[PDB]
């Protein structure tokens, strides 16, 4: 039947990679997809440490040049998972006229008339069974940033809660220190209804996710409608380890919607 | 049902690669009753330095000599090295006999002590020069210039992860860093001894489909310095640990029962 190629960028949340997105890479390929996941600053193995950024503009910088990379006339399709979410919506805000959809995959989904940091403050007031994970902080110019590092128990009960357990044990092996930069996030200006506010926005969501729950994922979904809501049976936090073929059947039929000539 | 030694294995990753790679194997042995930790080595995997601040073994190899060095007074540990990684299990030996009950070699370089600590080495090197689109890169440490190496896309397809699923390339492809041998200070190290790396029991494992040690390579490592066990692991690739990990914890755990039966004695 009808089926078009498309070009994804696929961008992992704090403290993981691109190392995350290893096996929807292969399945979109095959599919004659380009997909492309690359580390944002920080993150993976990108050699600048947290304590080097304190904002998301600084963060960003890689899928902002990735972005201006693409030529004239092409498109992407920006793939965000958790705060990833936050990463896609500062793409599409800044360049809408390089991206067909976004997809937020059990992602943060910011709206237009509040702060960028309002679903983000959100959840935290919802979620706070972080268990054996780490906080720590930083002096980043006049602020203090906070950070995290993600503990065994909270990536394999809350995060990769039905993934394998190699998979957990990579994540061991792999996350790094992350922040949320609030103070940057909390004081950047509205996203805009001709920027990010332009872009078809779907929303994919895992049945079983123990760290966005169902209620929160359906406050987002509430707070700002997006154009398609996806479910997965069954899939965690971490859709693109733990149902990733199911996930790629989504990104297609997305591709598919966003198709033009 | 009675009772065994559960064995402490640690896990080395070869140059330009981390404890990542172990992922598969891990939790078999832990749920086997086993312990295993990976670490990552200097400038390897999400280590934060870079590879120009070291130029030696003895630099890149601290984290497992730091690790080593924590292990309490009496207990000892089982050394798993991959490719490159055989290197630094030997330097290991070598340093704290003591500690190691065990070397297991998994498609690795296998010193010997009458010879140069690069030999071995030396020897891959005449033996396998098809590198296709990897990119060699060089820097200075001290008077020397070094030699590094990034993984091509079809070196880490072809030769190294030849058997291995698709999605293992990718991650390898996300996560392989610059990395070197550091020849020209492995070429000039002291012999390794009969008392230390030559005193520990040595297991040579290797996979049958090996797409970078060739089979007369690896028959040539295990006859150059007979070890005391091999195994050939049917289908494997250069990387048994993603391609074959069910059969490779399977051969680790009958090598830990070895030591546990050697102390029942
Ligand atoms: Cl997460
Ligand atoms: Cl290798």
């Amino acid at each position: 039947g009808f089926m078009v190629s498309a070009h994804f960028i696929l961008i992992h949340t704090i403290c993981h990679g691109a190392w995350l997105w290893y096996k929807l890479i292969p399945l979109l390929q095959s599919a004659g997809h380009n997909a492309t996941a690359i580390d944002l600053v920080a993150s993976g193995i990108d050699p600048r440490q947290l304590e080097q950024i304190g904002t998301w503009e600084q963060y960003s910088e890689p899928l902002f040049t990735l972005i201006e990379s693409i030529p004239e006339g092409k498109k992407v399709i920006l793939v965000g998972e958790s705060g990833g979410g936050i990463n896609i919506a500062l793409a599409a805000e800044k360049y809408p006229e390089k991206v067909s959809a976004l997809v937020f995959h059990n992602a943060l989904m910011p709206d237009i008339d509040h702060s960028p940091a309002f679903v983000y403050k959100k959840f935290s007031e919802v979620f706070t069974d972080w268990k054996d994970s780490i906080f720590s902080n930083y002096t980043y110019g006049n602020d203090t940033v906070t950070a995290v590092e993600l503990g065994d128990r909270t990536l394999a009960e809350n995060i990769f809660s039905n993934s394998p357990i190699e998979d957990v044990e990579l994540a061991k092996h792999l996350v790094r220190k992350g922040s949320f930069f609030e103070q940057d996030l909390d004081t950047l200006p509205n996203f805009t209804s001709e920027g990010y506010g332009s872009i078809r926005r779907v929303y994919v969501y895992g049945e079983e996710d123990q760290i966005f729950s169902r209620d929160f994922q359906l406050w987002q979904i509430n707070n700002y409608k997006p154009d398609k809501v996806y479910c997965v049976p069954s899939a965690d936090h971490k859709i693109q380890i733990s149902k990733v073929n199911e996930l790629a059947q989504i990104l297609q039929e997305v591709a598919n919607s966003a198709s033009d000539l």
